[PDB]
């Protein structure tokens, strides 16, 4: 009974958590075996921010200059590499908390959970997807930069953001564990736009699905739609295009329910073109997308 | 930048899930030093939930019956005993992962994490406030019964909520950690409604103020209100009343943004009395009351 807006349990990643200071400026890393991952922006001074070099300003730093503090103790910097806008320091030990993870590089509409961290201390957990438009609509103050999204799979960590960056606009930038920034952002101080944020239509679906289960009903109509009929309206709200692809990944939540995707997707065109009229589906006003077909699957099904 | 609804990082609760299995029920556990802490009902057949007697089902379980697992390793029970509604398993191991802890009872309105767990294994953590009404709307299925619910300032655990119960209605009964229910509710199969679930005024005026501390700003209007005029509004609403105990702790929230506390609830009044009209505040298109003034002011200063 009931549907809430899950964070994967965050101790894997706790363990994981590092503080690094360069010169004067403090942000999160992720230590995982003998290395140590953080945005490159750490070598940066407020005034280096608006067009930085980081190869040339990176020329000037030495192991030495990089402070990794796991809680209260020192770890050794033995070496020090950028890769794209992310550094590794070589470390002298191995995190003896390492979970066992991958590198992984997500895609538009796919969900995530960050760890929010300040000075390589845990702060809070909560539930993200990466936008279509490449932001994450996160909870991240000056100091957060280096905390990483991740979701967990028993017991493998895999690792899919690191924050780098508010943008004016007040929405979230980042990279993979690789250091290549989602979308077209770069880490400098600069005029970068978000494009477009439509709606996931695949995962306001499967949240559909998520609330008939749990006896939210009264959205369900006497209608179906086709593809191209459906597609239409979600062109007009903004909404991504669904494809035969998402309507295969909603198969289970569809056998489960006994509602044919099609008809569900005529239940949402209806909610699109006449509004909630002031009801509410799974205590939120508006329609959610920022749950996959398989948050809903392993929600509904007690996945641990 | 941002605002989300964010749980504590759950690990210092995830090295306390055990399972516990009497009989042939399984639910979870929580093991703080060399106790073990579970809802009484695991002693419980499905016959005996209409109407058990807990002190004569407890006669016929000795320290055997009740398995102990943390991980892959049995834990040797060395005694039991029954306070209230919570099973106390007395095991021969500390458990080396417990962290500094308090058993708290919260008050309605307050917010606390939960760590969904099944067969003693962690599935996913979510905020949650205690309702005026004494329930919870969380997310559990069968076997989730023994998750807790709890807050943490910097090191020590607050533990404040132990799962017991779905109502027939969807909602989540549970109790404190020395097994006391919120709320009236019994731990029996049986007819218990729910009272009517008002909303935690004071909670969202400090969602109020962390939307302004974050740039929405629309709703903000050039009127003023009284508390006997705002609360005429809320009791209309079915929304607490509000007190100058209220007041004072949206202190630092009126103080860091300089909207007097009764200007926000002019605010919320127009918003109450004219709706959103199709417009959304933080994401949201209904105000939000599962964010206290403590969570608004920790969440927007960064306290890890
Ligand atoms: C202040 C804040 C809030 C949330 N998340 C991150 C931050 N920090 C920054 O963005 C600092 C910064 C400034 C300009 C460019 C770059 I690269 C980094
Ligand atoms: C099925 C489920 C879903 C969510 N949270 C908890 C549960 N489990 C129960 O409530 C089992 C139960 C039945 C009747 C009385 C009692 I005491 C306990």
């Amino acid at each position: 009974s009931g549907f809430r807006k899950m964070a994967f349990p965050s101790g894997k990643v706790e363990g994981c958590m590092v503080q690094v200071t360069c010169g004067t400026t403090t942000l999160n890393g992720l230590w995982l075996d003998d290395v140590v991952y953080c945005p490159r922006h750490v070598i940066c001074t407020s005034e280096d921010m608006l067009n930085p070099n980081y190869e040339d300003l990176l020329i000037r730093k030495s192991n030495h200059n990089f402070l990794v503090q796991a809680g209260n103790v020192q770890l050794r910097v033995i070496g020090h590499s950028m890769q794209n806008c992310v550094l590794k320091l070589k470390v002298d030990t191995a995190n003896p908390k390492t979970p066992k993870y991958k590198f992984v590089r997500i895609q538009p509409g796919q969900t995530f959970s960050v760890l929010a961290c300040y000075n390589g201390s845990p702060s809070g957990v909560y539930q993200c997807a990466m936008r279509p438009n490449f932001t994450i609509k996160g909870s991240f103050l000056n100091g957060s930069c280096g905390s990483v999204g991740f979701n967990i799979d028993y017991d493998c960590v895999s690792f899919c953001y690191m924050h780098h960056m508010e943008l004016p606009t007040g929405v979230h930038a980042g990279t993979d564990l690789e250091g290549n920034f989602y979308g077209p952002f770069v880490d400098r101080q600069t005029a970068q736009a978000a494009g477009t944020d439509t709606t996931i239509t695949v995962n306001v679906l499967a949240w559909l699905y998520a609330a008939v289960i749990n006896g939210d009903r009264w959205f369900l109509n006497r209608f179906t739609t086709t593809l191209n009929d459906f597609n239409l309206v979600a062109m007009k709200y903004n909404y991504e295009p669904l494809t035969q692809d998402h309507v295969d990944i909603l198969g289970p939540l569809s056998a489960q329910t006994g509602i044919a995707v099609l008809d569900m997707c005529a239940s949402l065109k209806e909610l699109l073109q006449n509004g909630m009229n002031g009801r509410t589906i799974l205590g939120s006003a508006l329609l959610e997308d920022e749950f996959t077909p398989f948050d809903v699957v392993r929600q509904c099904s007690g996945v641990t």
